[PDB]
């Protein structure tokens, strides 16, 4: 079935991957260099073996392409996985005033009560973003992010550069370059970042109407990142195709180093039990073709309909 | 044998590449997305199908190493790999005095007497720079190459980077790091280069010991680039594991595109019907820890005893 290669990858960590203990204290099993090619013509690459939450998906990709590093939007859209980045300095700054707060998510796990104080410390931060204007573009902004990287890239003649923007008129103008290539390292920010890029470097390609995106991902969660990894870059490949209008090809996911945290061991084993269902399919509004201007909406996933979804604990 | 890889690759693009017309006049065979894997403990990854000159693959990393940008030292070494890439903005600055030589790289197979021109007009823009030292640092110097991006990445504040210095202080403190990586691609520079480098990105890792480098290369001409650049990243991961005290693991080959010019079909036909031999042996200096002052002299090659060369013309 279409997500094979992920299975097929989970049950390569695990029988061939070596122990390798890392930043977090949670060790991991990790090999380096892998490829999975996706034939997106068979459908959209979403895990039909648990429930990822497309949305999600959804409410961070538009992010990107909005060229947006303020996390207002996602807040606005029910989505939180960039609060605790934005929140950490929050608690830093010399204006917050509770709880110290300190590497807070290693103690949401191991301290009770403390938990709850965090998450309600969460609340009033994120609330503070959507109402208070000034608060927002203070600390909901990132800055270094995806939306920025890929959008606004900064030279050293104090300008901006439309790295996306630019590579979509190369795809249209001139569809068989080799260098229809987007970065998101930059060495000059790289010694100094919480999180540098994961997805370091994507590629597109043209062939007989057909489009493809190759991502070079340094670092990889098999259980709990790769499999929204996947879709973004499925639907990313769709956009792009959508506005250049090309037919769909394949979407090739190649890692540098792809680990398995030792806590997900049980989780991911029973994952492997479970034989996967037919492949979704996506629809992308036939009318609207400039996906920057484009919204929630105008995406849609049909048939998905996945296993229940598997609770596992976050690596920290 | 240890090279099959690579065989597999040319058979590969041969029986499934489709068709693709490019930027220069000779069409080609492409594919996008594949990978190799070298174990460079069965040995150097050096084709023995075919007589590549090792020579040059030195001549060229060290001149990488030592942050080199001026072509004088490879011609200090008879090495020319980089040398129309000078000459030609010497044909286009209003101080040469001679021949059109508009694209000449073309015309130097399709009519007789204006290559010998050429090769004339190359002779004396190759003397000049070893010895007007004011005209090897105006023409001889290419400014953005491998060489000052690996070693001298210039910031938006006015600054240098030591990308690869860095990276290998970090494999010694911290070789764990999912962060190893190394880029050559600038976004800023990438719109207006002639070249911009096909050898897009690379990353160390380390494992019980073993040190291994994934390299991401947008585009690759499988007949004459890629036994070179197999090479050339082989030496390189010894390097850097001979300084870090590291033993040598593997060396994975990643492309984008990697394809064939029409005018190697032969070439390559007559080149799969050659039994490989077993794999030669790298000899670095025990003596001699800190690459970056490495000389030629301080690379062996041992039981290397390959085919005859394949001539083959380049494509333009
Ligand atoms: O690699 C990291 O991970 C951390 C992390 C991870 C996921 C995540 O969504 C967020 Cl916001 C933060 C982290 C968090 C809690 C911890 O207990 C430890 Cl040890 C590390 C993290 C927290 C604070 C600063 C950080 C700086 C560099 C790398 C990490 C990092
Ligand atoms: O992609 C290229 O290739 C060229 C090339 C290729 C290999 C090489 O070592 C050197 Cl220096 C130059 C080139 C050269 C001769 C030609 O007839 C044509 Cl069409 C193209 C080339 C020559 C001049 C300017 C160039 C600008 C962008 C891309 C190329 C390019």
């Amino acid at each position: 079935m279409l997500e094979q290669p992920y299975l097929d990858l989970a049950k390569k960590v695990l029988d061939e991957g070596h122990f390798k203990p890392d930043r977090t204290h949670t060790g991991t099993y990790s090999i380096f260099g892998h490829q999975m090619r996706f034939d997106l013509s068979k459908g959209f690459p979403l895990l039909t073996t648990k429930k990822v939450p497309f949305g999600l998906i959804k409410s961070e990709l538009l992010w990107f392409l909005h060229g947006d590093t303020n996390i207002r939007f996602l807040l606005q859209h029910r989505n939180h996985i960039w609060d605790e980045w934005a929140f950490e300095k929050w608690v830093k700054s010399d204006e917050y005033h509770g709880p110290d707060m300190t590497d807070f998510g290693h103690r949401s796990q191991k301290d009770p009560e403390f938990a709850a104080v965090y998450h309600e410390e969460m609340a009033k931060f994120d609330d503070r973003v959507l109402h208070d204007d000034a608060f927002a573009a203070k600390y909901g902004d990132l800055g270094l992010v995806y939306g920025s990287q890929w959008r606004a890239w900064h030279t050293s003649k104090g300008d901006t550069i439309d790295q996306l923007g630019d590579v979509i008129e190369q795809i249209k103008t001139h569809p068989y370059s080799r260098r229809l290539i987007v970065s998101a390292w930059n060495p000059e920010d790289v010694p100094t970042m919480a999180l540098p890029p994961c997805h370091t470097l994507y590629q597109f390609y043209v062939n007989d109407g057909k489009l493809s995106l190759q991502l070079y991902q340094r670092s990889a969660d098999i259980f709990l990142g790769v499999p929204f990894n996947i879709a973004s870059y499925a639907l990313l490949t769709h956009l792009v195709a959508h506005e250049c209008g090309l037919e769909v090809g394949e979407f090739i996911h190649t890692f540098g180093d792809a680990h398995l945290y030792v806590n997900h061991l049980d989780q991911i084993k029973e994952q492997l039990s479970r034989t996967p269902r037919p492949a979704p399919t996506l629809q992308l509004n036939p009318d609207k073709h400039d996906i920057f201007d484009f919204d929630m909406k105008d995406i849609k996933l049909l048939n998905y309909d996945p296993y229940p979804a598997i609770k596992a604990p976050v690596a920290v």
